[PDB]
């Protein structure tokens, strides 16, 4: 099928996104302007909702759940994917993590042969789930993920930790972890796993070469 | 590298062996006489030791641990593999599960392009472990495995259960499960996972076609 | 508070019920006619619903889920407990596992000082959950539970296994296991754990002696 | 038996130590000079070895494993306990976490009726293990523990995380977690679990009152 949709899920900082980046790099695709690419990465976090005045006020005081499925603009996500699958050019938002808002300009995604769709909840809903030709889950222990997440989020410590305890952990466990059962292939660790990456890279090259 | 060695581990009745059989079937290799095959399956259980008179007497009374690494003739296993890797013809034993002994005649394995080596402990020792180009682990919950194992072993129930409680479970947990960390790719469920099988089958076909 | 309600949960064959029986035995209460008892055991499985003609027909063909919360007459359970708590005499059904029906005669439970309420789902609903002064969870691995369950259920093997795979396992994981988080005290293994039993038995004796 | 030895284990920041402190507080024992106490807390971390010049140099550069059983002066620990059990006054070291050394002055522990012995590895060796009348394990998820540990250790972030990834996590999993199987009673969460604490506090009061 064209485009071939590969779903990649896992907890935040599992390596789901490092793996996709690594795949693009090894394919040489990251050295090519967006419009000329045959392989594309799509993150679920581009589809976070624009917050209302008061959801925003909850977010500053660390009391808004970004790991609940309702945190995502699912309708937009689904229609975007449904257009990618139909082989069309789509416009895609950019999300500002600091200003919990969606940026003025959109990103243009031209038809690809392969789409890497990554995110914490890309297997949650059956509509999206059934769109994948291959479903990957990057399985990394929570304590390891929290250390990467913590390191990445220092760029306040206490509120990072409080928010993870109250919201991220419970929601990962209720919504994200149960979706592991849909994975075709489980990739442990993340970008460390070069043999796993190469297996997927080789599969993608067969698709691009037309060896299937 | 030639032969390409794929290690497949997991608990007993995980699907590690159903997956290998499925791979051979889809490749068409199971419809070919042993000597003409390019892809071969090798089970670790061909390398169980011949029991002494009294280890045998323990086995009838269900008191012998077949899931401990010492249950395996490791020296023979290692030399056999070391010869397969060197591209040589090897002789391989057949083990009789009922008579806890090794059968009169050996099986001849001719040089293959791909070797699927499956077993509960094929990642336990570093010598063997480092020989694999690809390491797979078929991850299936213990309760599910025990039901398949139980069904397969009825062909006495109470002693099956007692032996699993005393010996199989503890040894799986101490020796086999910790080796999951060496897996490149984790395959959940078993033969149900057609997408996983096909991914590996495609990789093997690239090797046989010389697309790598 | 009088009666003191102790909830004991865990998977089927975890030991939740062996532990309660052991507690009664050590207290000497099992050598006393029902009406004279100060400590009583109440099983959730007395509260299974009477099946309709066609739910019954599903049950014979092994296609009815006895591990779903809807399998239980929750209203009856809740009112019964709400009366026990109010210090009243209650009538309680007996369930026939073979004929998937409720027996002609009820059992009379007279006011107790302590009630041991055991079952797979006694922490599922908040109404019941909040009634417990002490919440125990007997945590035993699924493979171990399945072996006891299998042994107990032979008194057909293949259908036991099929039903456990299709219905018991999924429902234990979705409904029962998540309720572990409500446990005050986790008791590993079951009746093997004499130190745990004795701790609870001593606590119960303090209540009966009026040392609290 | 007098003294009654209660072992409390769990990962670092599990709550094993908050629970003991809470027990002392509720008993009123923390408002009593050391020498007059009937209940005492003993931490395994008082028994860390004095480092050699070069183990110390490894520690500053974050390359020394404080979670390995060899990190502990086991001989001293064992003899100290063996004297406590024999109802004798013992001297006990104080460890300086910053200067990875043992402080000039020792602490005097007078005979107690109850000893709470807490630490990551107090169930590791059978000699010590068999000395406990009651074995508790405070079970708290690694990600939760790491957040408390991280917060407590800021008083450098990157090296805390690197050291936890390289040394703490692997050693917790290899040495500490497997000892959970020896626990009589598992206490989830930590100090949040007031019902669990009170159960143990009541048991201790029965011992002190001579109700057993």
């Amino acid at each position: 099928m064209r485009p071939f949709l590969i779903g990649v899920s896992g907890g935040t900082a599992s390596g789901k996104s490092t793996v996709c980046e690594k795949i693009m790099e090894l394919l040489g695709q990251n050295e090519v302007e967006q419009r000329q690419r045959k392989v594309v990465i799509l993150s679920q976090d581009r589809f976070y909702k624009v917050l209302t005045a008061e959801q925003k006020a909850k977010a500053l005081k660390g009391q808004y759940n970004f790991d609940h499925p309702d945190a995502f603009d699912n309708d937009l996500m689904h229609r975007t994917l449904k257009n990618i699958v139909e082989g069309k050019t789509v416009e895609v938002p950019t999300y500002d993590f600091v200003t919990h808002s969606r940026l003025p300009e959109t990103t243009v995604v031209y038809p690809a042969d392969v789409v890497l769709f990554e995110g914490i909840l890309v297997f949650y809903s059956q509509e999206i789930r059934d769109m994948f030709h291959l479903r990957l889950f990057v399985d990394t222990d929570s304590d390891v993920r929290l250390s990467r997440r913590v390191l990445r989020d220092v760029r306040d410590l206490e509120q990072i930790l409080t928010q993870y305890t109250t919201f991220v952990k419970p929601a990962f466990e209720e919504f994200c972890l149960p979706t592991k059962k849909y994975a075709d292939v489980i990739i442990p660790r993340g970008v460390d796993n070069m043999v796993a990456i190469n297996l997927i890279v080789q599969h993608i090259q067969d698709i691009l070469n037309g060896d299937i």
